[PDB]
């Protein structure tokens, strides 16, 4: 009886009249993407949208195709989609505090104290972790691609920030485009992905939860960066941060991809830290 009988049900697919759309979200630096309010449910929700044919529907469609597969609590969740009409919509939860990178900059430190920062590292872990068993590569890991949300919940996300942030944190290398401070060496060199070069950008990630969202390698020049991992040259621990975290870290940044731990062991060492 309740059961859908329809030919055009999908299950996925939303009633964009359910949804209204208040203000644009992180000031325009990250896209098409405003907070709304499942009406019926009492929800408030992120709304990224496409105002009409763009001719960008196919990257849109594939997004909503891939946050369809992923479910995991430290992963964004898919809560539905409007992409039969424009303009179209990639409906997930809100998460109230925003990305990972400016929440860092901006708390109180007492409250999102050294155990804090350590938990939502190990929530990070575990994220990976679970996209390490999907097969699934990242891309781009790094604090502004996390968000935040109630009671230090964290979550992986993919805001597609190379082609919406402007200034020194996207920019070439051998001709092609990369998030240089975050980038595995073997993927600057040759332009190539894999889990273990989200192992990299982890070990940086976890770099900028130790400082409070400082900028990695400071001061060093982009067109620096290379050469100088080259010659073995890594960040140097952060101030307060426990030794076998700082190991994790130098683990991460290991120049062969394959002495660098999987994320599966990556969580294990969290497990383990003591005694
Ligand atoms: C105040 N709070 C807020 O501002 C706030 C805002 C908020 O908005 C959104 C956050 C993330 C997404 N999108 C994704 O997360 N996509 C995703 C994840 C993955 C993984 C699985 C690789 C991580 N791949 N892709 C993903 C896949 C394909 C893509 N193709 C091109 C472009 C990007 C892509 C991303 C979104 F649509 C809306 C949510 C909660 N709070
Ligand atoms: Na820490
Ligand atoms: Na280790």
């Amino acid at each position: 009886s309740m059961d859908p009988s329809s030919p055009n049900y999908d299950k996925w697919e939303m009633e964009r009249t359910d949804i209204t759309m208040k203000h644009k979200l992180g000031g325009g630096q990250y896209g098409e993407v405003y907070e709304g309010v499942w009406k019926k449910y009492s929800l408030t929700v992120a709304v990224k949208t496409l105002k009409e044919d763009t001719m960008e529907v196919e990257e849109f469609l594939k997004e909503a195709a891939v946050m369809k597969e992923i479910k995991h609590p430290n992963l964004v969740q898919l809560l539905g989609v409007c992409t039969r009409e424009p303009p179209f919509y990639i409906i997930t939860e809100f998460m109230t505090y925003g990305n990972l990178l400016d929440y860092l900059r901006e708390c109180n430190r007492q409250e999102v104290n050294a155990v804090v920062l350590l938990y939502m590292a190990t929530q990070i872990s575990s994220a990976m972790e679970y996209l390490e068993k999907k097969n699934f590569i990242h891309r781009d890991l790094a604090a502004r691609n996390c968000l935040v949300g109630e009671n230090h919940l964290v979550k992986v996300a993919d805001f597609g920030l190379s082609r919406l942030m402007t200034g020194d944190t996207y920019t070439a290398h051998a001709g092609a485009k990369f998030p240089i401070k975050w980038t595995a060496p073997e993927s600057l060199a040759y332009n190539k992905f894999s889990i273990k070069s989200d192992v990299w950008a982890f070990g940086v990630l976890l770099w900028e939860i130790a400082t409070y969202g400082m900028s990695p390698y400071p001061g060093i020049d982009l067109s620096q960066v290379y050469e100088l991992l080259e010659k073995d040259y890594r960040m140097e621990r952060p101030e307060g941060c426990p030794e076998k975290v700082y190991e994790l870290m130098r683990a991460c940044w290991q120049w062969n991809p394959s002495d660098r731990p999987s994320f599966a062991e990556i969580h294990q060492a969290f497990e383990t830290m003591f005694q």
